[PDB]
């Protein structure tokens, strides 16, 4: 039997590589991860030159913000829990919900595309590391390049050497025995076909989200003709509060929520804490990342905009 | 051109190669690591959002591109945020204030209750909710039976800015024998700094930090007023990396580095400065911008149930 959850997980789930992913049309260079990294830490992308990218991608806080929803320019608070940087270079699914047929700058942030490209033009250090990142472009500094810039970045934002991926290679006590338990159940009650595959989740919308209603519960939105992502659980231990809203804390309840009769799914309160403790084990190893030293503004730089 | 290079030599030293060792506080591998994490742990704050690094920006010359600080609640504060860099070399721990209170100062630890909006028990509860800090705690502060203290917290921080210090501006290498080290421009502006009596407050190891004096800048829009008849003085702030932690007084007022030298020309002192001369003194002072320091990002340990949660 634990031979069989064994193969039953290697032909369900993927470890996390050792090595950054290589990006459709996006392509890496030391000098183009050092300019992303640059521009993920830089606050001169916000209008209050207050908050960068890692403000509520926290590389030192498992990629997010410890918020229930995240806090942006001018103490507003936003309508969404900031996701996890760490591994979203795997993710397909690029929003947290939306319409099932809907489906730029950050808002937060509160700065258009040409002020943010405006910002870098004023710096000669960036329009230097543009030439080099995106060489043989008449103008490099774009809105565009800057994105693929960081992207290359956070493609090195990857978390490796998870206990359960060292499970998935092959080592079977990598996960004790209450974690053993809880990918047994993970398994048997279908959590893993929707956060299933290399990141377990992040690739697939379905008409079901958390509301407040054992005190939030999972409701169906197929009549609205609107999804959610399910997340990758990649971290999740790490990632606290849960769900789109930030609603709940305790990754037991997280599980115990996700329990749910929409899903055809019940879970004693026994069953959540192993499933629980399962997910511990998808915490990788957090990115070493040098803290880049960013160029001086000049007399053409836009001033902080509060 | 030599009598120039050694009379600078005795008013000026050089930033050391070593994080200087602190009193009463050794500073260890585990210490600094702590130090670090803390730095830039924002459930320091009671927001949960705001760190040391948010206004103290180890990549933006130590400092947060303000005039003066936006803290909790998106408040913007009085004062403009000196830099972390080299600022273990100061003693002035204030921009300003009365006289017969900054007369007789002890150095304290650093307190920011306005700008993080937590007193220093909540700030002890969140640490002790962590067990990995506690550990930490033990390891850096080893044989006190409960090291989770507001001034041990301090103290760890304080021998992470101890390594905040930034060597080898061109100014230093000059100091340590390289002419050429400075350009002709900064090579006259260093004369003029010298001779125009900038030194006589903007000396010693960090060209200034250590003295306080009756002139601040109020609202050439600006200008240095006397305070002495109000029992008033300001910081003469450490003019190292002053390039590049603009903007500049006590308010964050004068954007400019040459418009901050020309307001510094003033009557006030006996000075007077051609444009030029403010030219030259500014690029000058572009010469004291030091080796930036290379910062591992610490990787912060996950709260706890016992963790506070953020109170925005
Ligand atoms: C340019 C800087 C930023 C970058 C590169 C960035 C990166 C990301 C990434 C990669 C995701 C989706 C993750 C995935 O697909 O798995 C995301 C979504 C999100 N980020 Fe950011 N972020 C930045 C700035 C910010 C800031 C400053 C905030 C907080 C004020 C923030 C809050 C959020 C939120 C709330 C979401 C979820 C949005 C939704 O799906 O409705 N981001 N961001
Ligand atoms: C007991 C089995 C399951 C477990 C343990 C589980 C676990 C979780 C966890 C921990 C979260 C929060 C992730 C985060 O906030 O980063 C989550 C969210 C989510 N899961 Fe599951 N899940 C299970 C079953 C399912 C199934 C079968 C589906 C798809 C039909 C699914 C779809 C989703 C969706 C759409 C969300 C986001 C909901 C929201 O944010 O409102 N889950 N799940
Ligand atoms: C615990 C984290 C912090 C540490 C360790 C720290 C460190 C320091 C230091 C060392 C000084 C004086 C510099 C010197 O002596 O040369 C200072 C002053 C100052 N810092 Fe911080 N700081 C922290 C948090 C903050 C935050 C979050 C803000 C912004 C909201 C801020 C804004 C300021 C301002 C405005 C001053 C000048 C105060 C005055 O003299 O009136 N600090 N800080
Ligand atoms: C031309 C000669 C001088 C030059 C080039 C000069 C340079 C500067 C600069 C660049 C600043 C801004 C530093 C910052 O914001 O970080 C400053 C501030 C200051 N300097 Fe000077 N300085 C000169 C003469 C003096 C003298 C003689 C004194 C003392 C009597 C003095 C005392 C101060 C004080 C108290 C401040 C802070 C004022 C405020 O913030 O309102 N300076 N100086
Ligand atoms: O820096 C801030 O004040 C913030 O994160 O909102
Ligand atoms: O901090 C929390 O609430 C947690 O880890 O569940
Ligand atoms: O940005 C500025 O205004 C400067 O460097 O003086
Ligand atoms: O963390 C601190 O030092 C504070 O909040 O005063
Ligand atoms: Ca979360
Ligand atoms: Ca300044």
């Amino acid at each position: 039997a634990a031979d069989e959850l064994q193969q039953r997980a290697q032909g369900l789930f993927k470890p996390v590589p050792a090595k950054a992913p290589t990006l459709k049309g996006n392509p890496a260079s030391p000098v183009k991860v050092e300019l992303g990294k640059m521009l993920y830490f830089d606050p001169r992308l916000s209008a209050s030159h207050l908050i960068s990218c890692n403000t509520c991608h926290n590389v030192g806080l498992g990629g997010g913000d410890l918020q229930a929803t995240s806090t942006g320019h001018g103490w507003q608070k936003g309508p969404r829990n900031a996701p996890t940087v760490l591994n979203s270079v795997f993710n397909t699914a690029q929003f947290w919900d939306g319409r099932a047929k809907d489906l730029q700058a950050p808002v937060e942030m509160n700065n258009t595309p040409d002020q943010v490209v405006k910002t870098l033009n004023s710096i000669p250090d960036y329009v230097a590391l543009f030439k080099k990142a995106f060489p043989g472009e008449k103008d490099p500094v774009t809105f565009d390049n800057m994105a693929k810039a960081i992207e290359v970045f956070e493609a090195t934002l990857i978390t490796p050497d998870s206990p359960f991926d060292q499970y998935l290679k092959g080592k079977k006590k990598a996960l004790d025995g209450k974690q053993t338990a809880g990918l047994k159940l993970f398994l048997d009650k279908g959590c893993v076909a929707c956060h299933g595959g290399l990141n377990l989740g992040g690739t697939g919308y379905f008409p079901f989200g958390v509301v407040e209603k054992g005190r939030f519960a999972v409701t169906n939105t197929a009549k609205d003709e609107y999804v959610f992502r399910a997340p990758s659980l990649r971290n999740v231990a790490i990632t606290y509060p849960y769900f789109h809203s930030g609603v709940v804390w305790s990754l037991k309840e997280a599980v115990a929520v996700m329990g749910s009769a929409q899903f055809g799914i019940k879970l004693s309160d026994d069953e959540s804490e192993a499933i629980a403790a399962f997910l511990g084990s998808l915490t990788g190893k957090q990115p070493k990342v040098v803290y880049p030293i960013m160029p001086a503004s000049t007399d053409a730089t836009p001033r902080p905009r509060l």
